[PDB]
């Protein structure tokens, strides 16, 4: 063990941090990986979602080059906060915490060679805009850009590992989603130049398809019943106009119940959703079941036989038009 | 008091807490123990769980070897941060603090063999996939699993403690929830291949029974009850169309009212909760009600005698099949 | 002042922090004072309570004993973190934090003979079961224990002061509460057998008695306007079968509505709470009034005379029953 | 530059930041000054208040006295942490934090004569009760408390700047309140005896009056809508017994509903608000409107002519009363 | 590499960071940049907005100035603590953080001149006041306002870029707002007196134009549907008094539903909103239209042709009103 302490305090003797490794010879070339352990939960509502991930970075200092019996040195933050390390940080987040307990859980490896390897584990917050237009049949892409803060191009440059280790693992329990599936992910990288330099900047995309089924239980099936309950009116008494008044103006009010409740459950978007459709279209069915016997109730007097069949040819159109609709909807938004 | 300050002093000269005790000489061995002082919130929707444990850990390090007449040497946290600790971390937290009043909660004894003993006050909010099929007639399984970050099983090694100290200790106070039950705990150990070598990970399950106690009194009572109110339109005149219409659709309005409201306290999953299907039935028994009188009055001109039987038999068919259904569904779901 | 700064250093000089004082000769004997400056809000529902304290310590530390002019020593944080402090840690705390601004507040005095007074101020978030069966009419009691995390009974013990300072003191400011009142507040110790040794943990209750008058304006009022509107059923033409019976259903949703609402406000324990049966039995008052009718209805046709009686009798029997309700109930458990 | 570096260095040189200036000899008076920046949120629910200031405080420290060409040293937080500062914590205060963005916001300058500055910005919650009897046509006094925490009247005291500058001023921009007016501030000077010395505790109070304008919009408005509503039935046939009764029914669930949800944006204490009386007015009055309809069919078989008298004395009766109780009402609370 | 670290030696050897570049003889100015990564949630209620930003200074420090190969030193925030910066501050901040993932995110670059470029990435919630009286057709500025907190003008000054880098820089990603849209910005330096010298505060406006989407589908759409409904009354049977007179207070009480879950998602202000007036109004339209028959029937007796136009020109009079009444509303709010 007394022959680690020397080496330690060899390497770091006049190792100057604040210097990054091979400052006016090379540029510093990081390789970083990733392991996704828990996909945080997604919010349609703030645009943004939260990750866990095992962010591992290697990249090459002379200085740190040893000779020794070992050919590894495994070594915990202790180490990590002594040396330099890239300060790569990521462009679209809104907050991040690196997790701590027991001790910071910073893991640093060097070879002889100078091989550095400095992961972590992260907890991260990041933004993810969304087109809800489909919502709730949804499919939406959030990115996850991450680059060095104080390097440009000429100084630092980012790379994926390929091959040997994947470039991003996803862990299957922790992709658990209750109203989203994650279909895969995608890395790439990129150049940016910004009014201090230009940057290379690593996206990695996660992929999301919406889940339904709780939309489904919550919103489509009780509106389905809502405008089926309107569309009893007919099979009642013509003549009974309390009866026929009240069924038609109680099942209204019903269906306005449930599109208040239904909108304080959705995202608060300024435009049409897919739902919101759904919703309008089973109002209209409700409401124009009640325009229907207005009109009976309007001709009963001077044209009862017209109010009559109106109210027969009713039965059978009103279901076929709310049965074609979904036919429709469905159909369009599932492809 | 001055004896202890040179014992101190010479131990911690030249202690180098960067490098793992027997480095390229012995594997570190952690005996590792746990007692939950409390069970902290669980959450069905968010999937995850609170938990606040003492959790101690014990191993060997024979540069910590002294020779005094004090068998044991009681420590603070002013010690166990000049020392080398075990970079243990939680594999499945979310998030996780160490207790600090008065002063951070570390409890640090050296013996004289050189075994050290290091535990900690832990409050973590852990990941817990839930399968709410059978919710609320639920139970489920929350593990918490534990490992070293930067040291694999050829550099450190965890076992739990055998015999003196039982592996996970519950407090009596604490495990007490509102919505749940704790049913027992279950430790285990396997050793998991990652791309940064093999470590071993110690898992501890905590079983949960969810008492339906709540939901029995916010769903299902007023469910039922709320279906027997169809079934009085059954005994009503079936000449009164309105009487008997602004029955039957008040009493869906009620119904749709109540399922609105049950909804928002339920799990936002996407599938079929046992629940689900209570509540869909009590709706399909207060819609036929109606329909069952849409049918009379349907068929009250022409077919008086036969819109009869109709009524008369449904004030007996409809609570006998609520009644049986009840009996199936409670059946089936509390096994 | 250049008299102190000799004396302060020399107590510092060659002080050891790590180690307590009087190791291997005497135990620490701690006198714990307490302020109750403010008691924060008291959660039924996460079972939990907050309280803001002064926490004061005073101990004997033989290596801070002086000779000056001075009879005692005021000083700030500045010298607490350079002195030994006993690790004392709450048993049953949640989270806790020390107030910073504007900065930390530490109050160090420093006696001739080395006695220590160590005084903090506190916001803690502790545990506090509840038996909420009598609830809204309830009875809680807080605990707040506290205790050395690091030092058995042999080590270290804590006694509370007894005479000349008030043990636990509460500003009738602070202990304000919304929904409870404070009755008073009760000190004990005792000693716990840990799998670390033997500790002693100093426990202080706080008795909680609930304030109704919330429950009154917001659940009990409504529900009994709501059971003797449904008692003016009985009151109105019997043969106006649309009248009675939309009073009778619509009474039912209301009565339906307002449970509803008393339900979310509720704290969500999984048994039957007071209140849980006041709001049952004027359910049952309500729906009572609407099968009274649906059997008067059901003699109309064959014995009026006896559905007479029936509507009849009920404008005396309904309310006498509900009105002697009351009297039992509160008289039960106003007790 | 270098002059500067070595005065600092000078007077540092030797500067014991533990003791306070003049002690043992003289009584550290301290100066403060109070700008409010911004009223954070009030909250009549929790019963407190968030405000944010710039605390200055000044004073003199001998040691700090210096000759040089400068008459004045400014300084950052870097020197504001090197000397000695009064430990000023706010005794009402629930949490506070100091604004750290960029560097943390502490100004620190020296004087010839030693005089001191130490200025900062809080961002602080602290206490404020309420006696909500008159709420919503209410008015508060929110007081906001400091003093010394380790430094009795012997040893420090607190007074209020006078003259020159005012004691606590109060930007326009900040003091704006969605429900709340700021009438004015008050500051005052007192001593309390505690069971650590007597400390002397400097108070300001921020009074407070509530705007009525989101209440009327919100509840007030719709109650006296759905009383005239109730109003309405008296002008209908009062032969029909369903339209009659329906209307009366309904109201009072349009009425019970309204109540229901103004009920959960009012503060839960446990006493009568004025508003709770108008909302218990106004549901008396829909309640009466349907009571007056149940004499009146109750008296239409056998005493026709009287049923009438009440009916159409309805008309002018109730809207009187409800209008005399308006002018009453608004006429007390508003004075 | 073993050249910069003689040059930073040389730099930082003797430096004094507590005195500011220049003192005594020139006035440090800051040129400061700004480019926002992203406009956080802007909130109407709490009258606050949070943005993030990378927040440029640049200055120049003679201390600093060197020889050497390299035109300008690349270096982290290990350097940038080392050295004096501008305590910069944001006046209207409620709460702001700096981003410390991975490592605290400040670049610091150092140029053969002294010319020094500190940037720091900022997360920051300010104050923005809102006069909603035309929401949501609505129209605010938020302003964001920064200077430095221990140094008046007379020793450091800011002033804005002057052409090489933009002022205010927005990303196209990040500016997306779901209920605002982003119009511009403007930039301003003004002068400020106060009790502490006179300093120089930066101002920063982010135009806003509210989006209306969200409204239409929320509010607008349902009252006009239910506003229409309450028009269909004029159509049915004039003396069919339950059906009218059901049809008409439901309408209200499906109005007055309407109402209270359209004032929850409204902002908290104590005045009249334009949304407030649309949703009186069509109150007004519904209630109407229930005492339009409450007339027709108290006219039905004795005054049947009376009763019989008033019933016939509701039919065009109230639709032709409520027509004009959103040609107008629409008109004036538009513009
Ligand atoms: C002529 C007739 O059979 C009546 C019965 C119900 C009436 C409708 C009720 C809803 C609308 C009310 C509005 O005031 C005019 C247009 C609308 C659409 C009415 C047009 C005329 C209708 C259809
Ligand atoms: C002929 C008859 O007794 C009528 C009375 C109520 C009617 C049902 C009401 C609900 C549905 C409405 C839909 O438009 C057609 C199918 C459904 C299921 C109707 C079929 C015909 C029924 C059963
Ligand atoms: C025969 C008679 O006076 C009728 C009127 C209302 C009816 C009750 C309505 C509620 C229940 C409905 C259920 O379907 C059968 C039992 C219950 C309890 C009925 C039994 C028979 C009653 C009491
Ligand atoms: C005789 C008469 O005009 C009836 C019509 C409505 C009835 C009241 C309804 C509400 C109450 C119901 C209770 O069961 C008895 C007392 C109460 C107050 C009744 C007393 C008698 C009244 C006033
Ligand atoms: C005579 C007549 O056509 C009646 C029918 C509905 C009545 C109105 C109902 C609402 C109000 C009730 C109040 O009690 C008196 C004024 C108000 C405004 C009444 C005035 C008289 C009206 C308009
Ligand atoms: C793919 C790159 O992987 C990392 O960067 C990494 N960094 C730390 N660890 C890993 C591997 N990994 C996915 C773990 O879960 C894990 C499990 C352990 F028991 C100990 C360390 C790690
Ligand atoms: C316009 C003022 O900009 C800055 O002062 C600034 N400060 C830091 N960075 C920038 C440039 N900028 C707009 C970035 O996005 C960026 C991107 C990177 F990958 C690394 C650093 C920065
Ligand atoms: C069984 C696991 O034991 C620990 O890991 C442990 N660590 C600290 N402590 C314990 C023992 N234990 C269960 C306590 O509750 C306790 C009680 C005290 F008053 C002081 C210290 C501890
Ligand atoms: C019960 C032990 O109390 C303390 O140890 C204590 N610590 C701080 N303070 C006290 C006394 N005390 C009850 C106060 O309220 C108070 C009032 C002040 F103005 C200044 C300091 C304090
Ligand atoms: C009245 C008490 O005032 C202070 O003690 C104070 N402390 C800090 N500052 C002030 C003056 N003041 C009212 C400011 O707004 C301000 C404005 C600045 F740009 C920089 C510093 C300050
Ligand atoms: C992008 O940046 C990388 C950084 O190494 C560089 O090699 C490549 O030539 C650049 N290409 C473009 C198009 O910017
Ligand atoms: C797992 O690792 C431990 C390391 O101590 C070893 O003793 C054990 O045999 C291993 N078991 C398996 C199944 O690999
Ligand atoms: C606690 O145990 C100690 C011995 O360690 C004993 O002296 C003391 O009296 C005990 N206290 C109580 C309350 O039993
Ligand atoms: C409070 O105490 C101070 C001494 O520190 C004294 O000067 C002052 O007069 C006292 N106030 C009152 C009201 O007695
Ligand atoms: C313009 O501003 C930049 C800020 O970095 C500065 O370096 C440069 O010298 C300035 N030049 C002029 C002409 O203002
Ligand atoms: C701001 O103050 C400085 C102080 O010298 C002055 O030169 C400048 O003209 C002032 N600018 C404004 C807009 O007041």
């Amino acid at each position: 063990i007394t022959i680690f302490t020397r080496i330690l305090d060899g390497l770091l003797d006049g190792y100057d941090n604040r210097l990054r490794p091979g400052l006016g010879e090379r540029i510093t070339q990081v390789r970083t990986d990733m392991y996704v352990n828990s996909f945080g939960p997604v919010s349609d509502t703030e645009m943004e979602y939260t990750i866990d991930i095992f962010f591992a970075q290697t990249w090459k200092d002379e200085r740190l080059r040893f000779k020794g019996p070992m050919q590894r040195l495994p070594l915990d933050n202790r180490v990590a906060d002594q040396i330099w390390t890239p300060d790569t940080f990521f462009h679209n987040d809104k907050k991040s915490f690196a997790h701590g307990m027991t001790t910071p859980n910073k893991m640093l490896r060097i070879w002889n060679d100078g091989r550095v390897l400095y992961t972590m584990r992260l907890t991260i917050s990041a933004e993810c805009p969304m087109d809800l237009e489909d919502f709730p049949m949804d499919e939406q892409n959030c990115p996850l850009k991450f680059g060095s803060y104080a390097y440009p191009n000429s100084e630092v440059v980012y790379v994926w590992t390929n091959g040997s280790t994947k470039s991003v693992v996803v862990a299957e329990d922790g992709s658990r989603l209750n109203q989203y599936h994650l279909m895969g992910q995608t890395v790439g990288t990129e150049n940016i130049s910004t009014s201090t330099g230009e940057y290379t900047i690593m996206t990695a995309h996660f992929h999301l398809k919406r889940k339904i089924g709780y939309f489904v239980i919550q919103t489509y099936l009780p509106c389905i019943m809502t405008v089926i309950l309107s569309q009893v009116s007919f099979w009642l008494n013509r003549e009974s106009v309390p009866a026929r008044t009240v069924f038609g103006v109680t099942t209204v009010l019903t269906m306005t119940t449930l599109s208040i409740s239904a909108r304080n459950s959705l995202p608060k978007v300024a435009y049409a959703t897919a739902m919101d459709w759904f919703i309008a279209v089973c109002y209209a069915f409700v409401f124009s079941a009640l325009i229907e016997f207005a009109t009976v109730n309007y001709f009963t007097k001077s044209q009862p036989a017209r109010a009559a069949k109106i109210d027969k040819m009713s039965r059978i159109v009103f279901p076929i038009l709310f049965g074609t609709f979904n036919l429709v909807y469905w159909a369009t938004y599932l492809n």
